[PDB]
């Protein structure tokens, strides 16, 4: 019979604020306008070297900020004189981010010189018996409008579809479509947004490497794997996310190639010549974005953070912040010409050398609340289980056991044994704050005792009741 | 404002496209006219306000960027002056020394600086007399993607696609520009014509004049 | 002795057995947490908010 | 197989009964007085993946 | 029982790839790089079940 336990110990994970107290102490911080001059179609490198001439910066790339903050006790204050570091320890909680944006109106864009095409199949401009050989066109498109922002304190893991091991169903073989097998890995700085064929590697999957633009063929495209991240009980990889995304089909195109794998062809009647032939089965929707309004933006507005997702309340673990932005709206495309030399009073294209640039601008402005963590043994237990490194940074130290017993054969000193043998851990670790390239944002010496005479500052005061001059009104009437 | 140039820089169609072409020939400009994107803003201040634009930046010798690749475009901030051109939908930049063809775009914007308001400096100002009131309604869309005429001077690594045959083994222009549009005018899109009681402002100045 | 039980399965379906995935946890599933936000009141919420645009 | 979102995706969910399952505590429950039945009071339909048509 | 019918065409990813017959051949014939398209379809179902009598 059943006859239920019901079942224990799970053990469930409790909120950090019931042994953490926020305090009225606040410091402010900011950045100074981050501005990048990129290129979006391909990376522009020096044509005698591997160092960039212009790095590849698109608005269709995740721009991933590894924010790093100093420990607030190793960046201690003389104004703490009511606090104890033997019973309590300090942690930043970032309680506000405002993201400055204000770059010229200008929309991100991509293209491909040899996009794989035969004919248009949203409506037939041809009827062909079989599809081409060596036919490709100069056609440009952006993927899709993506605006998102996420704030975490550990790195976020995104998904994409990898190249799979060969199965019965689908194998990595000519005549047979490769298997798509899911590889989850952390969002790199400059990793691409989707195409509209989703998140996948295209390096390996697209053998021909001429179906989609050069920039995304080289990149891996990711979509954030939100699902896995909120099934995290702790939810320290993120604790804030939102997105705004949409796409359009502006026309189906038909590839110049065709399938080599089976398509059933006893399921419709077969005439003569062309109607006894299959010729398209390799249609694809060409992705495009859409009409952009520039009065509605996630950005230019302050995000009041506290009781954040997971059982993280939005307190900084590691004193770290991980911020992933896409914003396509003000991600300028510059179109210009400079002549290499001018000696002509007539036009020729061979004189004036086209050049293009991309602008990527972001600004981060912050208000931080200083907070404390009240320490006892059970609370100590929960924290080492969460992440032992946090307790260590502060150092309350070890904690035996383990422990363990080795039995092996000795003299001593071995000689005879295994023998000998060393086990190196490794040592060295890859390090999970340099797991991947991240746009280092230093706010260690950009803190401020000044808390009101910021734009964020003025909004913070407006929040706690009104305060301050002027508000509003505004504007406004009639 | 209908504006256009008989000699707008256009190679090929690239929205849906209809042909291929490699690197550009000689003389590909066309008679094309355009409507500029929907932009309405207004700002009230009591000291001239700060614009941004991408100006002419670091030289060709302090980088490794060629003449024909242009001296870098570095954001050079300066006050908005009457008769200054606005943001064009290609970003807000100088176009005097930034178009050596100088007939890539409508006639008006083939010379002079283009600015966008540099809201970040004015509003983070701890006095806020550069402005203290603004509003805007703006949008833009792509009418059609087109490609510039003009030879590639940019670096396309060619070993990131597996080669075609002949024409498709050759490399096209990649000098894409979107053309903006701001079509569908409507009279429910006016930010004008409407009283804005400035009993208090929205700055850090409450609208109280200085210098009168 | 057959034909035949079952009359339910006489039609093609994505077969989902659910008879063994029954739990009681609500703070480990995000679905548990959103449920509490409606119900027990509880969650424990914000979440977060105010302001995220 | 054919997997498209223009096809009906019918999930056949087969469930037991609570009687055939757990009893925490027995204290007002007699198989005589009453019998127990599932009510699924919340569901999540997950569908976060990349875009296509 | 629970019968749930979902059709969703909005985010239902279709993916593009090809297998090469050889990358030495500089063509892009129907029997060279042989194009393909797949569809990857994700759903997830979560429950919470209140007991009744």
């Amino acid at each position: 019979a059943t006859v239920y336990l019901p079942p224990v110990p799970v053990s469930k994970v409790v909120s950090t604020d019931e042994y953490v107290a926020r305090t009225n102490i606040y410091y402010h911080a900011g950045t100074s306008r981050l501005l990048a001059v990129g290129h979006p179609y391909f990376p522009i490198k020096k044509p005698n070297n591997n160092k960039i001439l212009v790095p590849k910066v698109s608005g269709l790339q995740y721009r991933v900020f590894r924010i790093h903050l100093p420990d607030p006790n190793k960046f201690g204050f003389p104004d703490t004189s009511f606090y104890n570091p033997d019973t309590q320890r300090l942690v930043w909680a970032c309680v506000g981010v405002e993201v400055g944006r204000g770059q010229p109106l200008g929309v991100g864009i991509s293209g491909h010189p040899l996009l794989n095409k035969l004919d248009d199949t949203e409506n037939a401009s041809a009827y062909a018996a079989n599809a081409g050989v060596d036919n490709r066109e100069c056609i440009s498109m952006d993927y899709k409008q993506t605006q998102l922002c996420l704030i975490g304190c550990k790195p976020p893991i995104g998904e994409h579809w990898g190249k799979g091991s060969p199965c019965t169903q689908v194998a990595v073989q000519p005549g047979d479509c490769p298997p798509l097998e899911l590889i989850n890995t952390v969002i790199q700085d400059g990793d691409m947004v989707d195409t509209g064929f989703g998140a996948m590697d295209f390096t390996t999957l697209q053998a021909n490497k001429s179906e989609v633009p050069l920039d995304i063929c080289t990149s891996i495209c990711k979509y954030p794997d939100y699902i896995k991240m909120v099934s995290e009980p702790y939810g320290d990889s993120l604790f804030f996310y939102l997105r705004r995304e949409q796409m359009f089909v502006r026309h189906l195109f038909n590839r110049a190639g065709t399938v080599g794998e089976n398509v059933p062809d006893d399921l419709y009647i077969k005439g003569s010549g062309s109607t006894a032939n299959l010729a398209s089965s390799n249609y694809f929707p060409t992705p495009s974005g859409s009409m952009v309004t520039s009065d509605a933006q996630i950005f230019n507005k302050p995000y009041w953070l506290q009781r954040a997702q997971g059982h993280n309340n939005g307190i900084c673990w590691g004193n770290q912040l991980f911020v992933t932005v896409v914003d396509t709206t003000r991600s300028t495309n510059m179109s210009l010409c400079a002549a290499i030399s001018t000696s002509e009073t007539t036009y020729k294209n061979t004189n004036f050398k086209e050049y293009l640039r991309h602008g990527e601008e972001y600004d981060l402005q912050f208000i931080f609340q200083l907070c404390k963590i009240t320490l006892t043994a059970d609370v100590m237990t929960y924290i080492h289980s969460m992440n032992s490194t946090i307790l260590e940074d502060w150092n309350f130290g070890l904690q035996p056991p383990p422990g363990g017993t080795l039995e092996d054969t000795y003299r001593f000193v071995t000689s005879q044994a295994i023998a000998c043998q060393k086990h190196t851990p490794p040592a060295p670790k890859e390090d999970p704050l340099k797991k991947y390239t991240f746009w280092e944002v230093n706010l260690k010496e950009k803190f401020s005792a000044d808390l009101d005479q910021f734009p964020l500052g003025r909004k913070f005061l407006l929040q706690l009741g009104l305060k301050a001059k002027p508000k509003f009104t505004l504007g406004k009437r009639k």
